[PDB]
């Protein structure tokens, strides 16, 4: 069945001003590409093609100019705005008619993932046609996120949002898969102590016992881009991987062509406008080179 | 006699595409603040308050949104567009009416400077009220820049642009001081074989007239640019190591304007409030009570 | 059956002098621990307990003081020297009587690995009781390594050592698994144009059609520490992972305790001498915390 | 009148264990060269040629292997051990016969300095032939250091060691100049509550006598230390960005000795050969033909 994807690329507030005064976080580069390329590549990796990008009233035309209607990468892109940063769950209100009758999946515009068999870890998430699937990852600072609590035997029992006293060190990453049940669950939500919390959306699935909570192991890197210090670290992290390997991370053109969403000829047409820099040359090398 | 400044912050073309497809280079951060804060701070260190910012038609409003007219920082900022990226020396045809009969200074919107007595090094560039004054810095890769050539005694004898076999390793920094002759030198230049009004031709004109002062910017200075993705990241790591070590900032324009006495403590306090939550407003607040030597 | 491990921690020559004038590369720290901890942790991860450390005549007592007889981490450590840097295959001459009759495995002292299911990728290597198993990894600069060549259909056909003209971009990592056949193959080896080449040891297995060449995917990081620039990159790479996660990479004490090679009580005894710094505090946290 | 120098490069204890279980801190690299090259270079910048190096009994031979007696670099190096790590001011009881009736200078073997006119800033510290001279640098974390306190006019009025509530953000750098009184001040000190002969007591003695010169090391200077794993890595990224930008090196002792004229071109050429293969020997070779300002 049909599964659609949202990228919530909204306002980081004033938290990183003045770095973000001119233009929103998710259009900043992480090393060699816009930050958005990374969650865009995430959805593409779970095999999602029809995608809704949400952002500030101001930055939406810029995400638009950046991406187009997607048709160039064998994707289908539709855009929507969020008036005020009133919580991540608000993505499910804004995208209701986009979501329609289908299965959905929400990724944060400022979250990076990297690792082996990542395709498969998402592939097994996208496959469950019922309930919701989220990921837990061990971190040093669990307070900054939705913390998940497991019982003596591996089962999820509590989910607290930014708790002052973490129970475990297990944070909920910014990737989520939901069934047809999500939108309605989101309509019945009340503001928190003042946002529509993604964690309530998840605990509503936990109480109905339909939150599947799979561990994303220490062999995976989950980076968020929350501080100037960490945004820097993620640029160094990508830079080291890409220069070591001669291969890119979250290059969508490559992700499309590999999922066979565009033929060798279309990819080449995408290589043309960027032939002079290394980014194009990279796409061009993808026509002749075998990469396992 | 007063000096005006020009920041060139136009189109870097397609070189750093796709990072720069959505916004222009000079809005990307270097650590905790927009890249343009760094050359804007450089002009301020030179005591210059009237600055023209030249960018693309497409990005000009985003610069306006970030920097305004300068009144917040005791400056006056004007804006101009460069529709076609036809080379650096063109900032002088676009900036003509801005410049008038005044002295000027050009800065690249994508160069950072750091180090000791940087202020005094700019003051003596700014005090020479006739001719041009540029700066020479030893680099690894002078192939990429305007290269200077010195005789046995340290007089500059030639300037070449991007030679394959540079005569020295001394590159011309993206900082230039000019008298009133610069506009007329720029109006008379013919397009490079490329079709770019090259600033090295402008400086070369002044050199032929014995009016080019070339001062050495020591290896004790950091002159970084951000010409590649790797070097942008390198420049971010650099500032963060200085700021995290020191609890002082590099190229905080509120602090510098305060330190020039272009704004007072009351105005600084007002500038801090809408940012009191983050480290930056907290940093502007702390400047009010602390003596920093 | 019994499988033993070598760590070849010998001379990098004069390549990184003066940084390495005082003491050999593999005792330099990568971020928070000696470089050797990393290949040591690699062998431990393929379930290897009996290990031979080879190094310069000069640095052997220092590797010794660093590690002891291993008995503290439930390992069994024996030491051996290499007079001159006359090739990596020389490890199989020096360690003959150590190797004895058993299965073996050689890792380079200056190679870092990181990734998900790394235990398993080694577990499937250590398991094949016949022939040799090596890994290929895509890289930008294949010239610096043994390059492997694959045919139109995924099979390894040539192995060239530092070729001037790489065929593929696939380099041989510094992890190798060999059967009882290795030692003898190494005795019959002649010096190259002037070293005993590890690649000849491997091509000898390729000609007998007994080199198993498994792709280590782009989801894995293989770092070597060959330039001052790269040694730096690997320190930043570890630092980012460890500070993000609150978990260490290649902490042997943790690898032992998890493989149950030491009981909660012994680990605690190891936590004592380092209680004041973060490294001990980390071991101490391992007694009470559940890490999936 | 001549000045001797002392580098303290002893046991950092167990703090950076396990990185430092096999070798002492001051042998670890900062980028492309051993950490001790950096303070050794600092002494050389001060014009000091006779250096005592104080390390553990265990590591002393490895320093000897790396640095020798100095003759290669126009210096004379001697060695001494500190069996027990009893604090910095103890370098003066151990170094007594080395010091004699001469002036001295202490440097921490784990501090880096960079920036413009660093040489001249050391010269004026070295020219004051009476009293002590230290340096104050604004930091984020003065809790960790000896903190200076200034009155309204910039005279130093107190010194505190690791206060929980520092009076300023000005920390005392690990660089100190002393006259002949320092040994006698050190012999009379009583163990800190910890049991460490604290250098801040030594400097405090001189302050009480109106003989402490405290000079500001500007924010245009980088004074980095390597007190944590993260900051060691940060200091490596820092040097590499300067050296990779410039094609010049920071704290290359062959270059500095050559530049002081402590060795000549023939001697430099000899020092380059056993390293002609790597970038370092290539860098020593290139110093023979290039003019660097
Ligand atoms: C979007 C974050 C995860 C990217 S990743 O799967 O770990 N990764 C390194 C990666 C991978 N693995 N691949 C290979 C791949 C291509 C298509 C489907 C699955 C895997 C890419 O073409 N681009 C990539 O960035
Ligand atoms: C970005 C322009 C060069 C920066 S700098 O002169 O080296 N520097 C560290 C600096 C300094 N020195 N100062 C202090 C200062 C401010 C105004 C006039 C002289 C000195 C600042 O307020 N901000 C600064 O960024
Ligand atoms: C030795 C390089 C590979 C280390 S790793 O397997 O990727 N890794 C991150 C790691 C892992 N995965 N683990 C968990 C683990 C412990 C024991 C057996 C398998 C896996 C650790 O205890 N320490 C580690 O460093
Ligand atoms: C590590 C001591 C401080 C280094 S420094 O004075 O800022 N500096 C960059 C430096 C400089 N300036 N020089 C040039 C120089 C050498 C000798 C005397 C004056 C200047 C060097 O040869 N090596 C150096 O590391
Ligand atoms: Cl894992
Ligand atoms: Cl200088
Ligand atoms: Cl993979
Ligand atoms: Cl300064």
């Amino acid at each position: 069945m049909k599964r659609k994807g949202i990228i919530l690329a909204g306002g980081s507030g004033t938290r990183l001003h003045p770095a973000t005064l001119a233009i929103s976080k998710q259009l900043l580069p992480v090393y060699d590409k816009p930050m958005i390329y990374y969650p865009l590549s995430t959805l593409m990796l779970a095999g999602i093609r029809e995608i809704l990008i949400i952002s500030t009233p101001q930055d939406t035309p810029r995400f638009q100019q950046l991406l187009g209607d997607g048709s160039n990468w064998g994707l289908d892109l539709q855009y929507a705005v969020q008036p005020s940063p009133d919580g991540l769950a608000q993505a499910f209100l804004i995208g209701e008619s986009f979501i329609g009758n289908d299965l959905s999946a929400l990724v944060l515009g400022d979250n990076l993932y990297y690792g082996h068999d990542f395709h498969e870890l998402l592939g097994s998430a996208s496959q469950r046609q019922t309930g919701a699937s989220v990921f837990a990852y061990h971190v040093l600072d669990p307070e900054r996120y939705g913390v998940v609590e497991f019982d003596q035997g591996g089962k999820a029992i509590s989910l607290e949002e930014k708790p002052l006293e973490p129970k475990s060190n297990y944070a909920v990453t910014g990737l989520y898969f939901y069934d047809q049940q999500v939108v309605d669950i989101a309509r019945d939500l009340k503001p928190s102590p003042g946002e529509l919390e993604i964690t309530d959306v998840n605990r509503a699935y936990l109480e109905r016992g339909q939150l599947s909570v799979e561990i994303m192991g220490r062999g995976y890197a989950w980076l968020d881009t929350g501080t100037h210090d960490s945004l820097l670290e993620a640029g160094q992290f990508i830079a080291t991987l890409e220069n070591r390997q001669g291969l890119k991370v979250a290059c969508p053109e490559e992700i499309a062509y590999r999922q066979k969403w565009i033929d060798a000829a279309q990819l080449e047409k995408l290589a043309a406008p960027l032939a002079k820099n290394g980014y194009g040359q990279y796409l061009k090398r993808l026509l002749t080179e075998t990469v396992y």
